[PDB]
């Protein structure tokens, strides 16, 4: 009651009227909050999509990481959801932020975050964005060409550099191989032009793909990180930095969990870079933190039946917008009804719309669902990561707004880290 | 002199909302291009941007009136929102099709009356139909009996234009899966309208954009004509034909713009004749806005895979300008911005975005000469379903464009305006 309304006053302070921030009381949970702003507009034609997101899901996610990979330090992966929010709740928690470009950077450096915790982990930099980086005290980048150490050269002579090494990407979700990752001959070529530009080399970085399905890629890319490690050694640097990349799960509802993942990167480390190796590890998790934090609210706007009897729902957020992981992130959407459905309804073939003009915007293909009418609302879990990050306005239609939610305890648990 | 009023014109048309540039004397949007290169060949400040001939825009309007004489264009805002592209074909007098409440927004700031403005998305948020309503937008689209119950609650005196379904089987994006009725569907809606005491005005069609049958606007039309034929039979007053988009918007096209023309005309004469109290509209988006704008990109990153061949990273992708490979089975053109020497020699190339991903490739294998970080390419035909998908995904922001208009284009703008 008076801690509510005190716990509420910080969270009001933390947003600082850039985003909303709503305090969650005992017993309430991120879901709850979802009902309650719909029974809000029930009555009402004010039925924008919207988000919720729990920054106490985020925190949630911290824990288990320093508890699942204790040796290894994240640098959330800004790109996957750049939402101020996030960055701030994750800045307060002291991770470190693997940032691809000059406005990421400005971002995280807006929020008071130190240099050191920062790895511009873009391979492949414009050079205006070099130099902003080196006069902002960005010191630590990753290359994988020799045309890159060429522009080092030239705009950020003093970086420390990290050569992103080839992965085993094959069976990945979403492949990075094709694009970046020098192989070991490469790498060994990569190392030698470095030392002859006098430029240091301090570590290597790789990563398997975002939505690993084979764990042993890990161990594959540790071991090969290790020889490029001994490579550097021979030609005369001091390598101490280990980047192991992203390919986390975000989410529960996935056949290779998170901890059978650490389960196998664990002994690898152990064995490739023990402790007394001196090496910092450090990993680029985007996915990981933020997936499962924010859920999608969408409304159904529009209805079609196409005569056994079949249904199109129109909703207010689409392909264009939030859903434009089902092309670029080649996600596998499942809606949820936020009316739980009677036990004994008839269930009916439906597919599910965006709110645009074109023909490719559909969300669902075929799915089964009870019949639905204009103004009921549909769910979309796990919908934090490769989602608003990558939005547009196409049509004109704005993207849904994101209400934050964080309990006492979360914010207590944040507190704590910071410090 | 002549520079000096048509600049500060254009100065004062810009108004702080965009750089509109006057085209001198046998200077082309090319040359300015070239001309922006020219000025940052000795920095690193070497962003993407846009070079969008305003006079491209009014030669296309010259240019329908002539082929389409019987037919007001109403320009598809969509396709590139852009508020410049907006003012100046307000200026000249066109309709606009709107998608949505900030479409709308837009053009009614430009002082836009909303009898030059159709909402011609079929199944639209209630609150958004009440938008429209409040602002005077009476006209509207629909499709569907559940869209006829919305309007009789948020909007019951719009006027209302049914929109069919068309052959799109052959358009490079088909629309008809998502909208247009049936003639069967069609006659139950008329008869629901009309129980509902709700006006339908007329019959719309999208072919599907990126035509590449002509005869399709032909049945659309025949079928239009059976829907007509129902509206009066039920008891409407029939008046609007509304034939859609997909036009092209270069000559770069197997299907060009004047031979669609010349089967829409005579198809419009037998079933819409002057005399039947007709009126024809068309939401072109494509057509207006393609080939006013080129994207100078520039390579920030290489690497050489062993013949040997090449991997070039430039500074804008399929998150952003490029969203148009993916979403509008764009097939873009690289094209040097400077001459190769005449025996140079031609490497197997690939083109790549800025961002993270493996999926941000622009080209996958095209031939190129031999390239160096801080060159330009050009990718021209760059103004249709381009800038209005954008995101900036990996934090890469929009390229700016930059507007421009020759004198003869300001004169012929004013032509129309009054
Ligand atoms: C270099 C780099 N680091 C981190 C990530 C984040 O990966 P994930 O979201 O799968 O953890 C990516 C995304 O593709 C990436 O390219
Ligand atoms: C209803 C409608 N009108 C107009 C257009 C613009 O089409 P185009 O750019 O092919 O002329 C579209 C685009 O899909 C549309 O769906």
């Amino acid at each position: 009651a008076g801690e509510n309304l005190y716990f509420q006053s910080l969270m009001n302070n933390f947003g600082n009227e850039e985003f909303d921030c709503h305090f969650l009381d005992e017993g309430f949970t991120a879901k709850d909050i979802l009902d309650q702003k719909i029974n809000e507009v029930s009555s009402s034609d004010d039925k924008d999509a919207f988000y919720v997101a729990d920054l106490g899901d985020i925190l949630k996610k911290h824990l288990r990481w320093l508890k699942a990979l204790p040796r290894v330090t994240p640098f959330y992966a800004v790109k996957c959801n750049d939402s101020k929010a996030i960055v701030k709740t994750l800045a307060a928690t002291g991770t470190g932020f693997d940032c691809a470009s000059k406005t990421e950077i400005q971002l995280v450096q807006s929020l008071g975050v130190p240099p050191e915790r920062i790895i511009y982990a873009n391979p492949c930099k414009q050079v205006s964005q070099i130099k902003y980086a080196a006069n902002n005290g960005v010191q630590m980048m990753t290359f994988d060409s020799e045309v890159e150490l060429m522009k080092v050269a030239r705009a950020h002579p003093k970086a420390k550099l990290v050569l992103r090494i080839a992965t085993d990407d094959s069976k990945a979700v979403c492949r990075l191989s094709v694009k970046f990752g020098a192989t070991l001959r490469t790498s060994r070529l990569l190392l030698e032009r470095a030392k002859e530009l006098n430029i240091d080399v301090v570590g290597v970085s790789f990563h398997v793909g975002s939505g690993c399905t084979d764990p042993e890629t890990f161990v594959q890319a540790i071991s090969d990180a290790r020889c490029v490690f001994d490579m550097g050694a021979e030609v005369g640097f001091s390598m101490y930095l280990l980047d192991i990349g992203g390919g986390f799960p975000g989410s529960e509802d996935v056949k290779l969990k998170f901890e059978e993942i650490t389960g196998v990167i664990n002994p690898a480390l152990d064995k490739y870079f023990p402790s007394d190796s001196g090496v910092r590890i450090i990993a680029e998790p985007g996915r990981y933190y933020v997936a499962s934090a924010f859920t999608l609210a969408v409304n159904i706007i529009a209805k079609k039946i196409v005569l056994e009897q079949t249904f199109m729902y129109y909703v207010n957020d689409g392909v264009y917008g939030s859903f434009n992981c089902i092309l670029y992130d080649h996600a596998h959407v499942k809606p949820l009804l936020q009316k739980r459905p009677k036990p004994d309804e008839k269930y009916y073939s439906s597919s599910i719309w965006g709110p645009t003009c074109d023909g490719l915007d559909r969300i669902v293909e075929r799915c089964d669902l009870p019949e639905m009418h204009v103004g009921d609302w549909m769910l979309f879990e796990n919908m934090g990561a490769y989602t608003v990050a990558a939005a547009s306005t196409f049509n004109g239609f704005q993207r849904p707004t994101i209400y934050y939610v964080m309990s006492g305890p979360a914010w207590q648990l944040m507190q704590q880290f910071q410090n």
